[PDB]
């Protein structure tokens, strides 16, 4: 009935260390002392209770005008507080009188390992559920706040609410993902406790699954929300440098003071000066590529009108380079018609920006187009468009604004272009009108979608998805390192507590790092303490002010 410490006698056959018969490890982490177990838990209050307190305030101003708050891509970070301050409380719970022994200690003294088991109770299982779903659902809902922040951008020039029929979708495959692995761990019996932590988590026992459960699945929404992340980034710079203030009144390169005279006499100027007269112009501005701009179908077009008698009540200009096969054949169609100009230098925007505002209409005959940015400069011009109905352009252009085509199909455009002169005959003012109104606004009107509305889901969503990247980056690089040295640890361990018993002085080799602890805790708390800010600014303010106003 003897056994050395740390060791301790049980009855328990399953609780009894290699070949040491009777002896079982107590619960109590052998290679670290007391001291230290206070600053740790300690440590670990500090952070649980500031986030369980700020993330659940955020929760409850989301709830106080849910009518008005619920919409979906603002919601996106609610879920992500509603899922750690759940871990918070599962951190939490062993600070309760007597809970870390209830916890993370056997009936018998001895330390838990590969539970579940029908021989002990279910503290452990609960703190592990609650723990590792919360965090797994967290980070899942991570790359779906970048995905809807790389998407978002293409609510513009448009009324249509993009992943508006995908919210279900979403949720299904939000919280599904991380119950399975949760049951996958149970499967395996490989959730352990540790004095340290002060609650029960993967793999203690063996690295490998630590690594396979916890370390990999990071890893992949890492890789996910970066990916989103750029492509965000590419878009929010293209559009800085091209078109800066696509935002709430207009302010850009274009404005509606830099360009002069009438619509006819800034047309009558550029026709003067490409040896033109007087008709109605039709532009087009791209690269002369293949398979991705429709330039030898507009070309192959011009070819099919030459055969109408309106063809010489129409005028052409058509900018860029690339291809020289396409280039040549502009050229060609250049000298047999004389109605059409050809430019293939660098043209400056200067230069653009005044055809833009007086051609009548603007072709982009594209094969595909991501959200439809490009033409919004030539609807902030007055310009009508047609194009082809292709990518995310057809929710800009509507029949109030524009003609729509098959794309492939010169027959077809070149019965746009006759529709067009249909329309040249009348008064286009009316298209005009609603070019310029429909580039500059969207449907979410709750607040008047200005500067002070729409920039949350354009610059503000993108704030906190890359400063939530961060710190799941960090909580990657701390299980990263554990997963590297943790081999060498469990042997030293091993050597340890074997020399502990003295029969008849004994070293540590190595240990765990308390502060590599820390920092993983830090990253875990601060995601969810980071997230905690979206509600701090002056409008929600007033929404608590006046809802005390109950009373
Ligand atoms: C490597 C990547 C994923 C990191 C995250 C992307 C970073 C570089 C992006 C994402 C969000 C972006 C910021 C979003 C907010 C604004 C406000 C805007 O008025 C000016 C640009 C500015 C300041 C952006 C600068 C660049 C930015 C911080």
């Amino acid at each position: 009935g003897q056994c050395e410490a740390p060791l301790v006698r049980t009855d328990n056959p399953k609780s009894w260390y290699e070949d040491v018969e009777g002896c079982g490890i107590q619960c109590q982490n052998p290679l670290f002392t007391e001291a230290e177990h206070q600053d740790m838990h300690s440590y670990i209050a500090a952070f649980g209770a500031v986030t369980g307190l700020c993330t659940l305030f955020t929760l409850a101003t989301f709830v106080a005008d849910w009518r008005n708050s619920n919409r979906y891509p603002a919601v996106i970070l609610f879920y992500v507080n509603a899922c750690f301050f759940v871990g918070s409380i599962g951190w939490l719970a062993q600070f309760m009188d007597g809970a870390r022994r209830e916890i993370v200690c056997r009936a018998d003294g001895t330390m838990r390992f590969g539970e579940p088991t029908s021989s002990e109770t279910l503290s452990c299982v609960i703190i592990f559920v609650i723990v590792y779903y919360a965090l797994m659902a967290g980070v899942v809902w991570f790359v779906v706040l970048t995905y809807a922040w790389h998407t978002s951008f293409k609510a513009l020039g448009t009324t249509y609410q993009p992943l508006s029929g995908k919210t279900s979708y979403f949720h299904l495959l939000t919280w599904s993902l991380p119950f399975v692995l949760t049951v996958a761990i149970l499967a395996v019996a490989q959730v352990d406790g540790d004095s340290v932590s002060g609650i029960c988590f993967v793999g203690y026992k063996n690295y490998r699954y630590r690594a396979g459960f916890v370390l990999a699945p990071i890893g992949l929404v890492l890789i996910v929300g970066g990916y989103f992340l750029i492509r965000g980034v590419m878009t929010l710079f293209s559009i800085k440098s091209n078109h800066p203030g696509l935002l709430g009144i207009d302010c850009s390169f274009w404005n509606e003071s830099y360009l002069t005279g009438s619509r006819d006499e800034r047309k009558k100027s550029l026709l003067s000066k490409f040896g033109m007269d007087e008709g109605v112009t039709f532009m087009f501005i791209g690269r002369f590529d293949r398979g991705q701009k429709g330039v030898d179908v507009l070309l192959k077009a011009i070819e099919i009108l030459s055969s109408k008698k309106e063809f010489q009540e129409m005028r052409f200009i058509i900018i860029g380079k690339g291809d020289p096969e396409l280039e040549g054949w502009a050229r060609s169609l250049e000298e047999k018609h004389g109605n059409v100009k050809v430019i293939t230098e660098m043209l400056s925007r200067e230069f653009v920006r005044e055809l833009y505002g007086s051609v009548d209409f603007v072709i982009i005959p594209s094969y595909f187009e991501p959200f439809g940015l490009v033409a919004l400069e030539a609807m902030c011009l007055g310009a009508i468009p047609i194009a082809s109905a292709v990518g995310g352009l057809r929710d800009i252009i509507t029949n109030e604004t524009g003609i729509l085509v098959k794309a492939g199909d010169p027959g077809e455009l070149a019965n746009a272009i006759l529709k067009a002169l249909e329309l040249s005959r009348s008064d286009l003012s009316k298209f005009r009108e609603n070019c310029k109104k429909r580039a500059m606004s969207f449907s979410d009107q709750a607040r008047m979608d200005i500067r002070l509305a729409k920039n949350e889901t354009m610059l503000r969503l993108g704030i906190f998805g890359f400063l939530a990247f961060g710190f799941v980056l960090i909580t990657f690089s701390c299980h990263f390192y554990d997963f590297f040295n943790q081999a060498e640890w469990e042997r030293s361990f091993r050597d340890y507590v074997l020399c502990q018993a003295n029969v008849t002085d004994c070293e540590i080799k190595n240990r765990p790092s308390l502060l590599v602890e820390k920092i993983n805790l830090f990253a875990m708390f601060g995601t969810g303490i980071a997230m905690s800010t979206w509600v701090w600014t002056k409008a929600t303010l007033l929404i608590w002010r006046r809802t005390w106003c109950r009373l």
